[PDB]
């Protein structure tokens, strides 16, 4: 018989939602013979069946199959397993059904069940089961189980509209085979995949596979450390990595241990590791490890002492033993004791850290799964607006909408009359000015930190500056690609640039853009910064910056106004010193010792190139420059359209003659005629709108939608320059006079 | 171990600590190994509580009570010498020092060829390019190295795609190899080098690699190599050699490579103290380190100690106008002060570097301290031509390109400038190379005729085009006034 090739696949993560839906992809499917919607069946541990429409998509494997949750706990797998598949073209159409509710999912639910949750579930939606499995429904802000008892046409059907359902019964006990459905899993984590994918491949082998580690004499991993500000979901991780492992799992915490006498917080230290050996393959988790373990110097008392280096030894003992696993959360690297981010404790290092607009809104998703949102809801707005908000920022969000839903209508209104139960609660509705009131007040976002992400500017709002663009591809993409060349003439590549011009040209826009064309990361340090470590007198700080652009690579690292400090300490006359200072020292020899292939590309940006210190533009260091010129007409037409793309604009406008009647104009005094332009529409179009209101209530004809040629008159009369001849003379001197100095 | 005695109760961990010493001192010959000392032994003002003391004061009179049996030793293991009590570095206690530090690239060569020694590596593997590439590594990096390649190569194959067929055992995983991938995947992400400090080698540059400077080369050699051979004429004439010597000149004209080549030629030691080393010490205010750089240079005897960018400091206040302070600064002060008190005879070698030889402070150049100036000039054609075929001599170049002609269209450039020439042509080479290849990929995709596969006169003239000085005429002049009145001041 033929089972290896065409019948074996591996299960993997879920896209969508649908409990019935699993999802492959195309050369599998035509190669098992299956066209779309075909009921399939599965086989999986301990002679488990399931009957499962099937579903073609094309981000996957040819041997991996993606399974919603439901339907893998249902077949007793997990990640990482092995399945049968089958066609089964002789399903039915059932013609009596019963079904029962678990007991343990059910409480204060009153009313009945049937017409609030199995009425809208089987619901001009041909669905197959089969008997004595559990699916979910979600609603009226719970989610409640169900298990089906029997079937008509006996052990798996079709649900059909004319399918009587016998809702009758009293509830039926969870047994001690399945889990819950109410655990933690990766489908209830938003955000954070790149962390995930790396703390998955780095506890694969060990807790999946125990018995490899006694055929070969090669030491697994033991330490990982989780850090990230408060408030990021690490014991969420934890528990979500040890559920999908099937691993057990124990919880140490810091204040209970510190909270006991002597004696019993040294007996239950070591009964912890004790009991998690003993059960194998395990997992311990100490959360607030820098409460227990801080630094020596703060450890002004001595049972202190004791616990850490009885944390030690404990540490120290487990380098022979492969099947425990020791996860611990911080704050920050730099906040515990320094022996014990060491070989054999802790030398895996993972940073959480804040969510990106993305997965702003993939926790968003997560926290309204059984709300019952309305439809002028529109989540993108608010995943937009919330910057600075962490994981449990946005669940108090939610859970504060929903609370003032249930409070302003819907309590008071039928207080009078009579109770609350499941059916008015299913019938409740969140609106969209309920999600303002909450985002508007009561929110403080808990991040004055640095933020590191991928941009969303792109070449295409930048006008002009072809032969820059081109320099900065060849500049940036070749040697992360093609390594070839370089090893074959052994040449290696630079780590650095300079850019120059006058001010408001369009530099940070190119830093953004090409960070962003490349996907990598992008970290942003402004003059404030440099200038606060300046007066401040700690430029012991510099080190931490650098720290960051390492373990985020790739990465671009952009030091806009570089010659703040500079400028800060008189101009060109300057004070009585040369042209050294502290923070760029610092930076000349963090930027040194650094590895040679390590992806991270450093962006200088100054617009008085010449007080400047020399000793930056030697190799090894910044030593391309790079020339941001004052645009030219067919580059000003460009900008302006850039501009003006975002908003509704009239056609009988003629951008040629506005852009050739500013000569000499920067960027970014193009950019503020708009401005002005708007506002004076805005002006107009409330002036309107109050005249009306006031004419006759003390007829929708729109009195100007857009801006026309009259409102740019007015505001081009307030047409401002921002550069003298004289700078650009200057500049220009720099250039000719490029040559003889360094 | 420390935290093993640190973590019981008071009268165990004496207990122990006695019974350690009476049970290995039975048994004879022994080794006592007491690791991290710095835990157990700390600073005395850093032993805030009280038993600390006593177990300190335990450890004191248990090794002094060691000095009659001759059978017994102890050895222990620390991060720093400065991190201990004091009063155990001491005779009777703790006498003899010894330095592990970090491994050089062959030292690293050879702990990757101890830990991948059955691991059935595959035939693309070269653990050259690896030990080339993992500066700031020590072994315990490397072994973890190893261990992340063969458990990528576990994962990636071998496990998903027999396991849904067999099992596992020992006859496919002798069969399973480790390709060059993993090893440049494990050694790309997941490796956080964790080196920020000073290295101390022999260096790789020689002779071989600086052109001209010929009488410089032969007064190094007199000036280093002759008195830790042959003392016999310098006891016989009674005449002590010097020990330091102070090169000048215009700026890229190769100091460095000259101290590198004759600490690689004498197979001595080297250590470079850079301009921002200097500076982070003057801002910082906190001169108290240089203690620390000379000591690494008399525990690594033979050695070289290098002061490039000895003009820092001295630029950095003002320049030739300065301030309305002198010329007496504090980190110079500290080097004069720990130069003038050191062995005479040590072998160590001290050299220094400075493009500005006016601003300095005429103290050092005093007899017993850097007193043998020598003058690096800008180069001559005869020397350009050995400037240009050494740069070039790493790269694959065409026959048609004629470089006397080049080197005597360059009058009056600096050897650091011509070496970005050859740099530019590279750039434009491999532009052009990249392009052609994705005009092909381009062309028919949406044999084997090599477009170029070396530089040719077009590239040359290409980058000349963009040929720069670096030092004008006035520089020269005043190097010159300078040498002329090299006399008549001290
Ligand atoms: N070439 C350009 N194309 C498109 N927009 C531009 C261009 N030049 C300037 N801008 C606009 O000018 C604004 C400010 O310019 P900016 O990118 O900050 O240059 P900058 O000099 O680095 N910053 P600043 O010196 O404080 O003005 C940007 O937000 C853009 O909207
Ligand atoms: N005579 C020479 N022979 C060979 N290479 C040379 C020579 N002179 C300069 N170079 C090259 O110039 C580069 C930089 O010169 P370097 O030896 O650092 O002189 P330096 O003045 O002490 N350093 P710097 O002042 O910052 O340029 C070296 O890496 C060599 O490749
Ligand atoms: N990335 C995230 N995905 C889902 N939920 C999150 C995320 N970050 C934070 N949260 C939510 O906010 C809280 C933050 O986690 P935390 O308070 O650190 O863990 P716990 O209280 O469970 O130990 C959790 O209750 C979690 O529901």
């Amino acid at each position: 018989k033929q089972k290896n090739r065409p019948n074996r696949l591996i299960v993997d993560e879920a896209i969508n939602e649908d409990n019935s839906v699993v999802s492959l992809s195309q050369p599998k499917m035509d190669e098992l013979q299956l066209f779309r919607g075909d009921t399939v069946l599965l086989k999986g541990k301990k002679r488990r069946e399931a009957v499962c429409i099937v579903l073609s998509d094309d981000a996957c494997s040819d041997e991996k199959i993606r399974m919603n949750r439901v339907v893998r706990n249902n077949l007793r797998v997990r990640l990482g397993d092995v399945i049968s598949i089958q066609p089964c073209p002789d399903v039915k159409y059932g013609k009596r059904i019963h079904v029962l509710p678990i007991d343990d999912t059910v409480e204060g639910i009153t009313g009945n069940l049937f017409e609030v949750y199995l009425k809208p579930y089987f619901l001009e939606a041909y669905r197959p089961i089969r008997k004595g499995d559990i699916f979910l429904v979600r609603g009226g802000m719970r989610a409640v189980e169900f298990k089906v008892v029997e079937t008509d046409p006996s052990p798996y059907c079709i649900v059909a509209p004319d399918t009587v359902i016998h809702c009758e019964g009293e509830p039926i006990k969870r047994e001690d085979e399945e889990e819950s459905l109410n655990e933690v899993g990766y489908d209830d984590i938003g955000g954070c995949r790149k962390q995930l994918a790396q703390i998955k491949e780095m506890v694969e082998l060990p807790l999946r596979h125990p018995a490899l580690f006694k055929a070969i004499g090669v030491k697994p991993p033991r330490g990982i450390l989780l850090y990230g500000p408060p408030g990021t979901g690490k014991t969420l991780i934890a528990r979500a990595v040890a559920n999908e492992t099937g691993a057990f799992f124990f919880l140490i915490n810091g204040p209970e241990i510190m909270s006991k006498l002597a004696g019993e917080s040294e007996s239950n230290l070591r009964k912890a590791f004790e009991e998690a050996e003993k059960n194998a393959p395990a997992i311990i988790f100490i959360d607030e490890l820098d409460a227990i373990a801080p630094k020596r110097e703060k450890t002004h008392g001595e049972v202190e002492r004791r616990i850490v280096s009885q944390l030690l030894t404990l540490m120290d003992g487990l380098k022979q033993r492969a099947h425990v696993i020791v996860m611990a959360a911080t704050n920050r690297p730099n906040s515990i004791d320094p022996a014990l981010r060491r070989f054999g404790r802790f030398d895996r290092e993972v940073d959480i850290g804040i969510p990106d607009a993305t997965g702003r809104l993939e926790i968003l998703q997560i926290h309204t799964k059984n709300m019952k949102l309305a439809d002028d809801v529109d989540l993108e707005q608010v995943a937009n607006e919330t910057h600075g908000h962490v994981g449990a920022d946005l669940a108090a969000l939610c859970s504060e909408a929903a609370l003032q839903a249930i409070r302003k209508k819907m309590d008071l209104i039928d207080l009078e009359d009579e109770t609350i139960d499941a059916e008015v609660m299913n019938s409740l509705a969140v609106t969209m000015d309920d999600f303002r009131w909450a985002l508007s007040q009561s929110n403080p976002s808990a991040l004055r930190e640095t933020v590191v992400e991928v941009p969303q500017v792109t070449w295409e709002d930048i006008g002009g500056l072809e032969d820059v663009k081109r320099e900065l591809q060849e500049l940036v993409q070749y040697p992360v690609e093609h390594p070839d060349k370089f090893l074959k003439f052994g040449m290696t590549p630079s780590k650095g640039v300079l850019f120059y011009g006058p001010p408001g040209c369009g530099k940070t826009l190119l830093a953004k853009a090409i960070a962003n064309e490349c996907q990598a990361n992008f970290i942003s340090i402004k003059g404030p910064e440099l200038l606060t470590m300046w007066f401040g007198e700690s430029e012991a700080n510099v080190r931490e910056i650098f720290d960051k652009a390492r373990q985020a690579a790739p990465c671009v690292l952009f030091f806009d106004e570089l010659d703040s400090i500079a400028k800060a300490r008189g101009g060109n006359i300057g004070d009585g010193g040369g042209a050294a200072d502290r923070v760029i020292n610092q930076i000349l020899t963090e930027m040194d010792g650094m590895s040679t292939k390590k992806n991270v590309f450093i962006i200088g940006a100054t617009n008085r190139p010449d007080i400047i210190d020399p000793a930056i533009l030697r190799p090894g260091r910044l030593d391309q420059l790079i020339y941001i010129p004052l645009p030219d007409e067919k580059s000003r037409v460009a900008i302006l359209k850039a501009n003006l793309r975002k908003s509704p604009v009239a056609k009988d406008v003629d951008l040629e003659f506005l852009a050739k009647m500013t000569n000499g104009f920067s960027g970014a005094d193009l950019t503020e005629i708009c401005q002005r332009a708007c506002k004076l529409a805005i002006r107009e179009s409330i002036e309107s709108e109050i005249r009306r209101e006031r004419e006759r209530q003390t007829e929708e004809d729109d009195p100007v939608p857009e801006i026309r040629r009259d409102h740019f008159e007015e505001a081009m009369r307030f047409a401002r320059r921002s550069v003298s001849d004289n700078d650009i003379r200057k500049y220009e001197m720099f250039a000719q006079t490029l040559q003889q100095s360094r």
